[PDB]
């Protein structure tokens, strides 16, 4: 409890977003190392935000999982205010996308079901996390995945939102199955099912569920990913099918 900025040495950054930076630290007393993303007053005021960042950082503090970035607390001064996170030495999904175009089907398999696993958790919880993007996926020291940023209901691109919640309607915690079949396609195509030049055409795609596969992707995959992108979330299937998918016990690795 109790923590100032004097307590911390920062080092490089990490990222940059439209609300400060992460960068890599020190905790001085304990040698501790974290990451300390650092948002400005000044401008979580004037987008309005206050209020859901604060129950955004209230949800975090309590998940404990192995596959969800720890939040450890936070403080804040006359400017600015201050995360203090759990550091993930090797970097986001997203650069390691870039890096090698697409992933084979036990690392998107053994993705996929850390994914599913920390999301489970969350919906015992009852935790819907509403965007998970390449972006927001971190690797911890031995490549497991790591959820990071957000958490943002109990109740930008349009790449990775469901129908439901672009439309306007309501949404259970069946949206969290519709991004894992968004993230299963990205990650072994290489690109997100209903990417597309401009916003309002995404949206059309993504409304009438409209993506094809590449030749490359093999049945099982197809499987997966069709019954996930399902149109009415009553169909998605349960976190408990995904995890017990064929294609997913016979590519992911084991535990
Ligand atoms: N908490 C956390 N750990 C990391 N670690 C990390 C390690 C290496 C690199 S790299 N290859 O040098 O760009 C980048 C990050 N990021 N992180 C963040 O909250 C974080 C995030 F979620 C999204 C984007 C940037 C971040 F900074
Ligand atoms: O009124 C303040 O002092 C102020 C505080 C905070 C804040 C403090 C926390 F301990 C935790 C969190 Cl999540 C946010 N956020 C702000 C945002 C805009 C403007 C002012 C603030
Ligand atoms: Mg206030």
């Amino acid at each position: 409890r109790q923590w100032a900025l004097e307590d911390f040495e920062i080092g490089r950054p990490l990222g940059k977003g439209k609300f400060g930076n992460v960068y890599l630290a020190r905790e001085k007393q304990s040698k501790f190392i974290l990451a300390l993303k650092v948002l400005f007053k000044a401008q979580l005021e004037k987008a309005g935000v206050e209020h859901q960042l604060r129950r955004e950082v209230e949800i975090q503090s309590h998940l404990r999982h192995p596959n969800i970035l720890r939040l450890y607390g936070y403080f804040h001064d006359a400017t600015r205010v201050y995360l203090i996170l759990e550091y993930a030495p090797l970097g986001t999904v997203y650069r390691e996308l870039q890096k090698l175009s697409k992933f084979d089907e036990q690392r998107t398999a053994t993705y996929i079901t850390e994914l599913a696993n920390a999301l489970s958790y969350c919906h015992s919880k009852r935790v819907i996390h509403r965007d998970i993007k390449p972006e927001n996926l971190l690797l911890g020291s031995a490549g497991e995945l790591k959820i990071a940023d957000f958490g943002w209901s109990v109740h930008g691109t349009l790449d990775y939102l469901p129908p439901e919640m672009i439309e306007g309607r309501m949404h259970d915690e069946k949206v969290d199955l519709w991004s894992l079949g968004v993230l299963c396609y990205e990650f072994l195509v290489g690109k997100p099912p209903f990417e597309a030049n401009t916003y309002q055409e995404t949206y059309k795609r993504i409304s009438r569920v409209e993506f094809t596969f590449p030749d490359f992707v093999t049945e099982g995959a197809r499987d997966l990913i069709s019954r996930l992108l399902k149109h009415n979330p009553s169909q998605r299937p349960m976190l408990r099918e995904v995890l017990e998918h064929p294609w997913i016990t016979a590519n992911s690795s084991k535990p």
